[PDB]
């Protein structure tokens, strides 16, 4: 059976949160795979499929869960369970739809979605960009309502797109990220939901090129700088890992580490 982390927006703290993403994080990796005092994700190339899957559930004030499940290779949102019906991001490939059929076997009613759980295709559904979607503790316990109502008619979707928009980014992205955990503990700290700037949304962004950078850099160093954004919106590149250190969390795998 798959791990499974709790999590409820009713009465969260920057404490309870805290938590809940340094178990997010525990359970998609071992750990014992750091680069540059980053640690990577499992590489999904002979990992077996009953090592494959973490399950997040998730709980809120209005009494109502929802189950999201993550890949451990990548910290992906593939598909949620409320009650007995689950959905699925249309997988990209085989091996991906094959896994998928391991997920929530008990449940009465399985659905792929005909479209793929990316932002670009989220973002379009939703009819707003990520910059205009607010994130914190209240869009989060409003998210799972929307997610839970899914099945039943309750919820447009455009609403359930912005919803998964909103649990991604506080979940996946701030287990990937120490400084959208950051974000989010702030926004929770003060109860105030906000849209991400610049400086998040450009990490979200580059965290696959961020990851091949980082593993395939020479002693640290990346043969090609890497443009982010600041929170005002201008620009600045990244050089080299040192900077990233206290920035990233989790990268996904690329490749063996060169000989030490």
């Amino acid at each position: 059976q798959y791990p499974i982390i709790n999590f409820t927006t009713a009465g969260a703290t920057v404490q309870s949160y805290t938590n809940f993403i340094r178990a997010v994080r525990g359970r998609l990796t071992t750990g014992a795979d750091v680069r540059h005092e980053i640690p990577v994700l499992p590489n999904r190339v002979g990992l077996p499929i009953n090592q494959r899957f973490i399950l997040v559930e998730l709980s809120n004030h209005a009494e109502l869960s929802v189950t999201l499940a993550l890949d451990v290779t990548n910290a992906y949102v593939v598909g949620y369970r409320a009650g007995n019906s689950a959905y699925f991001f249309h997988p990209d490939n085989q091996e991906d739809a094959e896994a998928i059929t391991h997920l929530f076997t008990d449940v009465q009613n399985r659905y792929t979605f005909a479209f793929g759980g990316n932002y670009d295709r989220l973002e379009q559904l939703a009819g707003n960009l990520r910059e205009n979607i607010e994130l914190g503790n209240g869009p989060l316990e409003e998210a799972i309502s929307a997610l839970y109502y899914y099945s039943t008619g309750g919820t447009q979707l455009p609403t359930l797109a912005r919803s998964f928009i909103i649990c991604i980014q506080m979940i996946s992205e701030a287990a990937r990220f120490q400084y959208i955990e950051g974000e989010m503990r702030t926004r929770i700290r003060y109860n105030r939901r906000s849209a991400p700037d610049p400086s998040v949304i450009t990490l979200e962004n580059s965290w696959g090129r961020l990851s091949t950078a980082i593993q395939e850099s020479n002693q640290g160093a990346f043969a090609s700088p890497i443009q982010l954004q600041r929170r005002n919106g201008s620009k600045f590149s990244v050089y080299d890992v040192s900077i990233l250190i206290p920035i990233i969390a989790l990268m996904v795998y690329r490749c063996a580490p060169p000989p030490s």
